[PDB]
């Protein structure tokens, strides 16, 4: 008796909100999410729960790190929200099932509480220096490499004041001479054609100790960019 939230609307994932969450944001593909859950077969046989865990269960959303029904359901949740989802085998473990605990072709029921979620860290050192919040996923899978000619539309903010708004075509590895910070170039390298995202850059992945005088940006400034990767051509290697 829940609401069907399957894309195909094939009743593959039904959801009933037990407690409403707060705010209006919902995690998006790539965001790191934190939840507590309990899973049961349709007859009531409990086969797993994280409620004993010293810490919440976390994974990156929409990266297939969990069954389909989960990537689907959690993207429809708000922080604080508690819901129950019944998932058909197609969105769970299908025919193959999952040994001991879950038989072939089993419909599953999960109780899920979303505690928190945050943007994806794109830095190689995982130091939180470049955080992305995807607004609209692109569609292509391929990404620009060093040397690629990319076409982007961007808006850069410092303390929410807009300081740069341009549409430009440029070569990854040459953005510096066009007043783009290295970290933005690094972030573009992780985007797909058509992607619309907001990227948060700490000083060391921005203009760092130098700042950018003509944009009224001082040394050690954090920056936020909202951008669109329109198209690109990869370079040879």
């Amino acid at each position: 008796e829940g609401v069907d939230i399957s894309p195909k609307q094939d009743e593959g994932v039904l959801k009933v909100i037990k407690r409403e969450g707060t705010g209006t944001e919902m995690p998006m593909i790539g965001d790191r999410v934190f939840v507590h859950y309990t899973g049961w077969l349709l007859d009531g046989t409990k086969f797993d729960s994280s409620l004993d865990r010293k810490d919440k269960f976390s994974f990156d959303l929409g990266k297939g790190e969990v069954i389909k029904a989960w990537d689907i359901a959690i993207a429809t949740m708000k922080v604080g929200e508690v819901c129950h989802i019944t998932c058909k085998p197609e969105y769970a473990y299908g025919s193959a099932g999952s040994p001991p605990k879950i038989p072939p072709n089993a419909t599953l029921v999960f109780e899920v509480e979303l505690f928190e979620f945050k943007g994806e860290d794109l830095t190689e050192e995982e130091d939180g220096g470049i955080i992305r919040r995807i607004q609209t996923r692109g569609e292509g899978y391929a990404k620009p490499n060093e040397g690629a000619i990319v076409e982007v539309a961007l808006e850069g903010y410092y303390k929410d004041k807009l300081f740069d708004q341009r549409e430009l075509r440029f070569e990854i590895g040459e953005g510096e001479n066009l007043d783009l910070p290295y970290g933005l170039e690094r972030a573009i390298q992780r985007m797909e054609k058509g992607e619309h995202s907001i990227v948060y850059l700490k000083p060391s992945y921005a203009f760092g100790s130098v700042g950018k005088e003509k944009f009224q940006i001082p040394p050690n400034a954090e920056l936020k960019y909202e951008l669109h990767l329109k198209s690109f051509e990869k370079a040879k290697e």
